[PDB]
DNA sequence: ACTCTGACGCTAGG
DNA sequence: CCTAGCGTCAG
């Protein structure tokens, strides 16, 4: 009615007074309308069409003096900005897009709160729309209040609940939404009014999930740590990298072929033709037909079987890789098709305009980890692995596929044994806090633990010593462990327990989360995120056992996931502040942090990157101290594949 | 013919 | 331990 405003439409004194209104807002409640007209607030999670603008409820006093007339609009009004192009593009297009640029900008910069129930989205075509007039480093300081963000930080396991969800769940009470309302259902003004109420409604809901966080104890986390990477991520999803498409369609050509000869060789030795991608029928093959569990290796297997028969899982395989050549066969295949099936085909599938972006999901897991999906920037394949060309030696390099778009280049910051230190910190285990006190950490800790002072003694105890601390590091067994490494139960075991009595904390800081988990019903990271495990107090066993393996395994990952996020955050917030720095987040590999810079501008960022990661070891707030320093591992390189160490 | 869905399995990233 | 993504297969 008078509630909704066209700003395009507004007399330019009402425009003036709109930019001052504001300014001096209580508090901001956006959503955005697409063109249906439907909304964020529900119950499509992904529109099927496109943006037609932002609505903005502007709250002249928030419920947690003095009447004032405005006379171009009501208390309170919510205001509407088209940001859909038209069909001609003309000079009062240029002039709306101004003022609309003006007034989103006054959004972005303000002092009130903005609620906005998926704040990412909002950012990303606020910063699309802006274009040329800005750049990323406008929407740095950005914090809209996230609903979704608390109610997940709240209860990690459900990553995606819609609105109608959060308000029933945490509103007190009995409000009802509709929020289905499109033109074609129904009209406009059935449409614009129902967004006014549920803007409202989104404006309580926010409020009571803020103070239920502040009960939880996770007012600070969600301040500090979840809500200033929103902005972050939606800077990440504003920019491309390319990749070379050119490269990719031969070298997807190529592992075809070599599909087809292992295929071929497969059928030859298994003595029939079978489905090369089914496990089922070479689970039938190796064992219902060629018996090889019965035969010299019994019992290499998990037992006689995990059922009746063992799985084809890797470890099975190559347990079996002497006594036929089949399994051999069938893991070739395997790697090759999976570089090919993901990290090409699907790569190809990915891009427009020679390049990809992958869509950051912060609510995507338990543990407080990104994901990124589509594609999935943190699964490539990070060992080039080599082929035996059909038609010279053949390498190829999935991360090879990723350059930079000169005059720029990749600059990578790694977390060195990130989770290694965390354990050392949360265990407060001598030796390993002696290990720390610079060079090669995990030789140095093979020979402490072996009291072989090699002084690069064996590279697959290298490997042996890195996956019995992965083993202990997500918790636990001698079952899984021995899967990992090629040896039999009791050896892995022995192997497990001779490095936790080497580390006697170890065992004493797992046993007291597992306490800390019963007693509460939940567990806690360094930071404050918490991990609800109400299978803990369950009678059966197993999921018994399972929640306190989970309790152990979340404190690490957790603190590792807390510590990522803030390097992130304060890297970008040092470099959002230069006069000078160009360099802009490109992508996070959970621990490691990945740049494109200008050229030049190398040594000058790298200085500033590897300082601001370095000094997280201490910060207030919150009262986080570790007890280790944090080593991190710089690397720059004209393609992500390649990347030569600096300094 | 065609496309979905949901249970199950493997592997890469950490 | 927990992700995304690629497979089969039956309905």
């Amino acid at each position: 009615k008078k509630h909704f405003c066209d700003i395009r439409h507004l007399d330019d004194w009402a425009k003036s007074q709109l930019i001052e209104m504001l300014k001096q807002a209580a508090a901001l409640v956006i959503t955005v309308m697409y063109t249906d007209g439907s909304t964020q607030l529900g119950a499509d999670q992904t529109p099927v069409s496109s943006v037609r603008g932002i609505v903005v409820l502007v709250k002249r006093q928030a419920e947690g003096c003095g009447p004032v007339l405005e006379g171009f609009v009501s208390d309170d009004p919510c205001i509407y900005i088209q940001i859909e192009h038209s069909a001609i593009w003309d000079q009062e297009q240029e002039a709306h897009q101004q003022f609309a640029r003006n007034v989103l900008f006054q959004t972005m910069k303000c002092k009130c709160p903005v609620i906005c129930f998926n704040a990412k989205d909002f950012v990303r075509i606020v910063l699309q729309f802006f274009g040329n007039d800005g750049s990323w480093k406008h929407v740095a300081d950005f914090i809209g209040l996230d609903p979704r963000i608390a109610a997940w930080l709240i209860d990690p396991s459900d990553a995606t609940p819609s609105f109608e969800d959060l308000v029933e769940k945490y509103c007190e009470k009995s409000i009802t939404v509709k929020v289905n309302s499109t033109y074609g259902n129904s009209s406009r003004n059935i449409v614009n009014q129902n967004v006014r109420e549920n803007l409202k409604t989104l404006y309580r809901l926010t409020m009571d999930l803020c103070s239920k966080l502040k009960d939880y104890g996770l007012w600070q986390l969600f301040r500090t740590l979840e809500l200033p990477l929103i902005p972050i991520l939606a800077v990440m999803e504003s920019h491309a990298i390319q990749v070379n498409k050119e490269e990719m369609e031969k070298t997807s050509a190529l592992l075809g072929a070599r599909l087809k000869e292992l295929e071929q060789e497969a059928h030859f030795v298994a003595g029939e033709r079978f489905l090369i991608t089914s496990n089922n029928q070479l689970r039938e093959i190796l064992f219902g037909k060629l018996k090889l569990h019965l035969l010299s290796q019994r019992n290499s297997l998990p037992r006689t079987g995990l059922q009746k028969y063992p799985s084809t899982s890797e470890a099975v395989l190559n347990a079996l890789r002497d006594l036929h050549p089949l399994p051999k066969i069938i893991l070739e295949y395997r790697q090759v098709h999976k570089i090919k099936s993901t990290f090409v085909d699907g790569l190809l599938a990915c891009m427009k305009k020679g390049s990809i972006s992958s869509t950051w999901n912060q609510t995507g897991t338990v543990t407080g980890r990104l994901s990124a999906k589509h594609p999935n920037i943190q699964g490539i394949s990070k060992h080039p692995i080599q082929i035996t060309t059909p038609k010279k030696i053949l390498t190829i390099s999935p991360r090879a596929m990723f350059v930079s778009s000169k005059g720029h280049t990749f600059l990578a910051a790694d977390f060195s044994q990130i989770e290694l230190r965390i354990l050392t910190h949360l265990s407060g285990d001598p030796e390993l806090l002696k290990l720390f006190q610079r060079d090669d950490v995990f030789s140095t800790l093979t020979s402490q633990w072996k009291d072989v002072p090699v002084e690069q003694v064996t590279h697959a105890d290298r490997e042996q010593t890195k996956k019995v601390v992965y083993a202990v590091v997500y918790g636990a067994g001698k079952e899984r462990l021995a899967a990992c490494l090629g040896v039999p139960i009791q050896e892995a075991a022995q192997f497990l327990e001779s490095f936790l009595q080497k580390y006697k904390k170890i065992k004493d800081f797992a046993r007291a989360a597992i306490a800390q988990c019963h007693q509460t019903g939940c567990v806690v990271s360094i930071m404050g995120r918490r991990r609800p495990l109400p299978r803990i107090h369950a009678h059966d066993q197993q999921l018994r056992a399972q929640a306190e393996r989970q309790a152990v395994n979340f404190v690490v990952q957790g603190s590792a996931a807390d510590l990522c996020k803030l390097a992130m955050i304060h890297v970008f917030t040092a470099v959002a502040a230069s006069h000078t720095l160009t360099a802009r987040l490109v992508a996070q590999i959970h621990d490691e942090l990945l740049f494109e810079v200008e050229d030049p501008q190398i040594p000058e960022c790298a200085a500033l990157v590897r300082r601001t990661m370095e000094s997280l070891e201490q910060v207030q707030a919150l009262e986080l101290q570790l007890q280790v320093p944090l080593k991190v591992s710089l690397s720059a390189g004209r393609s992500w594949g390649h990347l030569v160490p600096l300094q």
